[PDB]
């Protein structure tokens, strides 16, 4: 039984997608994330209860679509809870638990194609991740409807998507969340549309070995409070209604050496041609006066910017939209300074730039909002030309207008040095071409937040895509799967079941 076996191994192995987004996945840190990992840190803490080892180990394995079935079977794992469908064929191999979702077979095509439904893949690439029901039900297609398709079975979600991506593949069939899941970490999410009508509906279930109904008992009844109680509710609103934070995270962490914080982040600018330009940033923050300053748990900032021009002004010039909100990512007043950005608080930013030589400032205004989390400001270039990219200067031209919600004040390092503010340091280093150094002192005079910037750029390549201004003006934000829970959700809460659709 599997519960003998944790009990006298003293660890439980927990099996774990590598992007099965937004149910199993490796965030951007490469940890294990999602709705249905909750599930598997509740049985995890049911396990420990049962056995009466409140030190029992915990052991996360990564499994495939296609290996999870082998590795359950001879014991390399115990449980996971993922995307892995309940049907009549596996539970000839296998367990299932109560049901934690409930999908539809879909497809993933780019827009402006000809894919509408999947009688149009006649004939046509299509890409699939191997083992899953979704290639089953394409190859009986072929079979039995003679759609003479090419099917290219990739080995995760993530390698599927990205043959779609590539053009290789005029379309993805999976789950319906796991292609939305796949969309958000894409390099331009809304070429990609979700398309056909399903060609089954599916039940995902928490995977255990068979045969073993004790360990399926404490698994159920573990599922059945979660969903009774309102907490898997909770648990979808918290993965399927916020960022997903895989792509295009800010993750701040403590730098107690200096007193100050840290980041370590990617920026990715689209190219013109349709790359990516990778933008490397090394942050490092330190405070200017000797008062006492807040020294955060590991958290993210998860940034939306929306750039856009001012129609009457004919300046090189940047608007600079921006909604910050400080976060975790886990699954299951602290400073007189905070209290400086209950308002709306004006901002001032001044950078002095020189790339390669090329000399140049540029001056901003506007005002932040904390409270909301909100930026607005325009960003001018004062010396006439702007000789990079303006996308390239989001970053470096005010972290103190950063939400952070009542139960993480504690961890705001940025208003906790006001008003004497702090030095803001950063190496942007840009793949393939050259690395910007900025030094920036962010401080409140008087009544203004004051930005003010030393940028120096080395190394570029003058036909580059830096100084060929080949960068699209756009940003990119982390997406969320914006889902409803459904009425048929709702009431398998209510009522929970293990039944194959
Ligand atoms: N739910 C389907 C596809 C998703 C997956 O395998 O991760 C299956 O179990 O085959």
């Amino acid at each position: 039984s599997t519960l003998d076996k944790i009990a006298k191994n003293g660890v439980i192995v927990v099996g774990h997608r590598d992007s099965s987004v937004p149910f199993s996945y490796y965030d951007s840190q490469h940890k294990v994330v999602g709705y249905s990992q909750e599930y598997s840190n509740a049985i995890v803490e049911a396990v420990k209860k049962k056995l009466n080892k409140p030190d029992l180990q915990v052991k996360l394995i990564p499994i495939t679509s296609q290996n999870r079935i082998p590795l359950l079977q001879n014991g390399t794992y115990d449980f996971e809870c993922g995307s892995t469908t309940n049907n009549v064929e596996r539970q000839k191999q296998a367990a299932f638990s109560d049901t934690i979702f409930v999908v539809g077979t879909r497809l993933l095509t780019k827009k402006g194609g000809d894919i509408k439904d999947f009688a149009n893949l006649k004939d046509k690439a299509v890409v699939v991740t191997s083992g899953t029901t979704s290639e089953v039900l394409l190859n009986k297609l072929n079979e039995e409807q003679k759609m003479n398709m090419r099917i290219i079975s990739a080995k995760d979600h993530g390698d599927s998507f990205r043959t779609l991506e590539s053009g290789r593949a005029v379309a993805f069939m999976m789950d319906d969340s796991l292609l939305a899941g796949e969309r958000a970490k894409a390099k331009k999410p809304d070429d990609w549309e979700i398309v056909g009508k399903p060609q089954s509906q599916e039940a995902y279930g928490c995977m255990l070995r068979k045969d073993d109904p004790q360990f399926k008992k404490l698994m159920d009844d573990t599922i059945a409070q979660v969903q009774t109680s309102g907490e898997a509710e909770k648990w979808f609103d918290k993965w399927f209604k916020n960022p997903i934070l895989v792509n295009h995270t800010v993750y701040i962490t403590a730098d107690k050496q200096k007193n100050g914080i840290k980041a370590n982040f990617k920026i990715h600018h689209n190219v013109e041609d349709g790359s990516v330009q990778l933008a490397d940033h090394y942050q490092q923050n330190t405070p200017i006066g000797d008062g006492p300053v807040l020294l955060p748990d590991n958290h993210y900032l998860s940034y939306q910017s929306v750039l856009s021009k001012d129609p009457n002004e004919k300046r090189d010039h940047m608007v600079l939209l921006e909604f910050v909100t400080a976060t975790g990512n886990s699954l299951g007043s602290m400073s007189k300074g905070e209290e400086l950005f209950t308002g709306v608080v004006p901002i001032l930013v001044e950078l002095d730039g020189d790339v390669n030589g090329h000399k140049f400032s540029v001056r901003g205004e506007g005002e932040g909002d904390a409270t909301n989390g909100k930026l607005t400001l325009k960003f001018i270039c004062t010396t006439g030309k702007l000789p990079v990219p303006w996308p390239t200067l989001v970053t470096t031209l005010v972290q103190c207008f950063a939400r952070y919600p009542d139960h993480m004040k504690q961890h705001d390092f940025f208003k906790s040095a006001m008003p004497e503010g702090y030095v803001q340091e950063r190496t942007i280093s840009f793949k393939d071409d050259g690395t910007y150094k900025t030094r920036a002192e962010v401080k409140l005079e008087g009544d203004t937040l004051v930005n003010r910037i030393e940028l120096k750029g080395i190394d570029f390549k003058e036909d580059g895509n830096i100084l060929g201004h080949k960068l699209e003006y756009n940003f990119n934000n982390p997406l969320n799967m914006n889902f409803e829970l459904s009425d048929e959700m709702k009431a398998l809460f209510k009522e929970p079941n293990d039944k194959a659709l």
